């Protein structure tokens, strides 16, 4: 059993920190480079295979992104607590998200990173309020100290799995 994971949001809310976490288990990376990484888990029982796309580079849309995103079966929408703009930008990341699978329920799940901060802008009230809005759930991580970041993947595979069943 395989399933494919993409990590999206703005520019510097931890998507390659989280990555990181999950794959070589401490926290660390060149903003602009994309890259994929597999790892082998066992959740709820199940043994499978992440594979797990860590998103960078330009604001670019064609064809072949177009492509490489629709592969994706699952996504986790990146903000950062401490970063208003990042929050903001949720809607978009969603938005193309649903245009490239061509479909209105694509498995996500929306992450709040940073959570040691204390500089924080986005009240977890609004961050759970937007994932209703969406039917997805919350988790708030922190790549720093490890929190929520097996919880924020493992649930990503469980909305694939429910997905999978309708
Ligand atoms: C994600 C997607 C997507 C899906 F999910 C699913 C399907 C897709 C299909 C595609 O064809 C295409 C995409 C898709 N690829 C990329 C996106 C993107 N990138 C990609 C990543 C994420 C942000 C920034 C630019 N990125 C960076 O890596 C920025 C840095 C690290 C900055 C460096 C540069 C050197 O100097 C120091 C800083 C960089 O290397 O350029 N940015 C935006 O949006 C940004 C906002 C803010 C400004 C205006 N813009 C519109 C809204 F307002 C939001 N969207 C993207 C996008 F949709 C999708
Ligand atoms: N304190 C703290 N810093 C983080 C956390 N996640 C990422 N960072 C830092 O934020 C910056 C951007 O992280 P990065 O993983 O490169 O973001 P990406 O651009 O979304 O891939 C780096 O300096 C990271 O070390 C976190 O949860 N807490
Ligand atoms: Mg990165």
């Amino acid at each position: 059993t395989e399933y494919k994971l993409v990590v999206v949001g703005a520019d510097g809310v931890g998507k390659s920190a989280l990555t990181i976490q999950l794959i070589q288990n401490h926290f660390v990376y060149d903003p602009t480079i994309e890259d994929s990484y597999r790892k082998q888990v066992v959740i709820d029982g199940e043994t499978s295979l992440l594979d797990i796309l860590d998103t960078a580079g330009q604001e670019e849309y064609s064809a072949m992104r177009d492509q490489y995103m629709r592969t994706g079966e699952g996504f986790l929408l990146v903000f950062a607590i401490n970063n208003t703009k990042s929050f903001e930008d949720i809607h978009h990341y969603r938005e193309q998200i649903k245009r490239v699978k061509d479909s209105e329920d694509v498995p996500m799940v929306l992450v709040g990173n940073k959570s040691d901060l204390p500089s924080r802008t986005v009240d977890t009230k609004q961050a759970q309020d937007l994932a209703r809005s969406y039917g997805i759930p919350f988790i708030e991580t922190s790549a720093k100290t490890r929190q929520g970041v097996d919880d924020a993947f493992y649930t990503l595979v469980r909305e694939i799995r429910k997905h999978k069943e309708k």
